[PDB]
RNA sequence: GGAUCGAUCGAUCGUUCGCGAUCGAUCGAUCC
């Protein structure tokens, strides 16, 4: 049964105008898109039939948008299916287009579509229903979609031109420090959304008011250690790698020149990536020598960044875990690692492992933030038996971490391990949510409840002030734009929409001019020949594989842990770069329809000319540019 | 494998305020 607030909700968008309506709660979302596509498809006359989409970006809410469309949308005498990446292999899309009419096909397979050549207008649907719609900002495929549109639109070729209807809970800040700013970013929003409207519960506020989901804010900044021993220890450690890895590059300060680093944080981390990035480009002619020099600064490095990873686990979370993570990265990585590098780098490690498992197992060197956290989670739990709380942390190498200090813990007996009878859920992004605790991760938190976050640094603390500064601007700016007329707001809109539309047709890039070279690879850690580029083959304009059987032996294969069909090919395996101790991560074993195809990554590689005889690196597939031959069965 | 978004950090230019801007790196999440 609808109600008041629906009914005001769905006002505007029923009069047939586009809009950004927004409300919090997703069965009200739900509700409202629903209303809206009955009264679409009922107010139509006969022989004339509407084509509706729902665009859902998320596999899991794909599936109960479908549940709840197919549930309700069924003793109507309507047709409703879906599309998914599971289901849109070799099927005819035009078909189901123009022999359906609730289709709730996710926005991908319609920007795949529309580029291909399939359903070549978009004109036939009707209505289109963006399920949480701001994020539309760049390069989206509902940014994609929206380009289409106004593509059609701006052409001077209008037909039975689809409303685009919005659907969202936040109508979203940007960047914005002023009112002028966020109205402008809400206008670019709008346009880009191409609607007039903003519906917005005014008049039934206390419908809201009755379910709202509402936290408060529990700022608790807190202090780091103190007796940072073992930060002196892994900083000795540190010190002494890049000593020893200083001894083959004399130069090692200067491939990158950043500023002056510090150790345990993410400066450090950029450096190290930097340097090692900055070392596969050496043109020693020896090409002997230079593997295995190539080879110690990239074992070095990594372990620079283990240790630096480490570092960082041990100053969030706690001690113990920080020290088995480094076990156990020196476990797998010694299991694969043989050489006389790997086994000075692991006999230092073991050297100092005793010192480091004695300071470990000292009690009076607890984290007081991972101390107040307890003591606060303490407290909420002795007020409260029945609460499950969520907590947020930065990184997957913490999940685990803290889950582990919660087992482990013998202060607290009620938690239960939560990893995303479960009393704490433990994730990292994303049900009841009567407890919400961000320990030293900043992000969105409006996706009886409280919100407890901590922190090491007033930066955060700050952060969400000006973020709660910035969702007041934008509430009042969503009035201001609401108290505005039909006619201003559209040419505003419009006069913004063809900007964007001249800087998007006028930021273009031509085609690179191919190579009449015959550049190869090479392994990144190992530096010995992969493969030339005259025999890449590029399946789908996105993937590149090697079809020569030569290469067929120049990698293994190692079974994949997590495989999973993405409508083109099924992945098999992993390849690695088979050598003496290389066991780098080059690419991955598919097969496209029947063949058995190794398709790889430049990201793992290092590129060079046989002609001028210079390494240079790159990081995607775009940015090389070389005569990309097309992949034809015919030949293998 | 490929593309996209978000958060942190760093480099470069323009104005000695608050900063604005192209590029880059790490971590997390989604889809194909
Ligand atoms: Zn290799």
């Amino acid at each position: 049964k609808p109600r008041n607030y629906q009914l005001e909700l769905a006002l505007p968008a029923m009069k047939g105008k586009n809009t950004i309506i927004c409300a919090p709660t997703g069965c009200g979302k739900t509700f409202v898109s629903l209303l809206i596509c009955e009264h679409h498809l009922k107010k139509f006359p006969q022989g004339q039939k509407g084509k509706v989409v729902f665009f859902a970006n998320q596999i899991p809410v794909y599936e109960q948008q479908k549940s709840v469309f197919s549930k309700y949308f069924e003793r109507h005498g309507y047709r409703v299916t879906g599309i998914s990446g599971a289901t849109a292999e070799n099927v005819p899309v035009e078909q189901i287009v123009e022999n359906n009419d609730i289709i709730i096909l996710t926005p991908q397979i319609l920007v795949n579509n529309l580029k291909k050549g399939t359903i070549p207008s978009l004109s036939i649907f009707t209505l289109m229903i963006f399920d949480e719609c701001h994020n539309t900002s760049k390069q989206h495929p509902y940014n994609m979609i929206m380009f289409n549109y106004l593509d059609q639109k701006l052409g001077g070729s209008s037909g039975p031109l689809p409303q685009v209807i919005g659907l969202t809970a936040s109508v979203g800040v940007g960047d914005a420090k002023n009112t002028d700013e966020a109205l402008d970013y809400i206008c670019k929003l709008c346009a880009s959304l191409d609607a007039s409207v903003i519906a917005t519960v005014k008049h039934n506020l206390e419908e809201l008011e009755q379910v709202v989901y509402k936290p408060q804010k529990f700022f608790r900044k807190v202090e780091s250690r103190i007796s940072d021993k073992f930060k002196y220890i892994i900083a000795q450690l540190m010190r002494d790698t890049e000593s020893l890895a200083k001894r083959i590059c004399k130069d090692l300060e200067n491939l990158s020149q950043i500023q002056n680093r510090e150790f345990g944080t993410q400066k450090y981390e950029q450096w190290i990536v930097t340097v090692q990035k900055a070392c596969m480009v050496f043109q020693m002619p020896d090409k002997d020598e230079e593997s295995r020099i190539c080879k110690a600064l990239f074992l070095y490095t990594s372990h620079l960044r283990k240790y630096n990873d480490a570092l960082i686990i041990s100053e969030h979370a706690r001690m113990k875990d920080a020290l088995d993570y480094l076990k156990d990265f020196f476990s797998n990585v010694r299991a694969a690692g043989f050489d006389e590098i790997e086994q000075d780098l692991t006999q230092r490690f073991e050297e100092k492992l005793q010192e480091l498992e004695s300071v470990s197992r000292d009690p009076s060197n607890e984290n007081p933030k991972l101390e107040d956290l307890c003591f606060i989670l303490q407290e909420e739990y002795h007020l409260n038996p029945e609460t499950i709380t969520i907590l947020f942390v930065k990184t997957r190498a913490l999940v685990d971490a803290l889950k582990n200090w919660i087992e482990g813990n013998p202060k607290l007996s009620f938690l239960k391990p939560g990893i995303l009878d479960h009393n704490i859920l433990i994730a990292t992004s994303v049900a009841q949510c009567n407890l919400v605790i961000l320990y030293e991760y900043v992000g969105n938190v409006i996706k009886g409840s409280k919100c407890f976050l901590l922190t090491s640094n007033a930066g955060v603390i700050e952060k969400e002030q000006i973020n709660m500064y910035k969702e007041k601007m934008m509430n009042d700016s969503i009035l201001r734009l609401q108290t505005w007329d039909e006619a201003v707001f559209r040419e505003k809109i419009l006069h913004i929409q063809t900007h964007e539309k001249f800087i998007r047709d006028s930021q273009e890039k031509p085609k690179p001019v191919p190579d009449k070279e015959n550049k190869k690879l090479l392994c990144r850690k190992c530096k010995a020949l992969a493969c030339y580029t005259a025999d890449v083959r590029v399946i789908e304009e996105c993937h590149y594989t090697v079809l020569g059987d030569a290469f067929k032996e120049c990698f293994v294969s190692r079974p994949h842990p997590k495989p999973k069909q993405f409508s083109s090919f099924e992945k098999r395996a992993k390849i690695f770069c088979a050598r003496q101790n290389c066991s780098h991560d080059w690419g991955i074993h598919v097969k496209y329809k029947t063949f058995e195809i190794p398709v790889i990554k430049i990201e793992s590689f290092v590129v060079e000319d046989i002609a001028t005889g210079v390494q240079t690196l790159y990081s995607k597939w775009k940015d090389f540019h070389f005569e990309k031959i097309p992949f034809d069965p015919a030949e293998m």
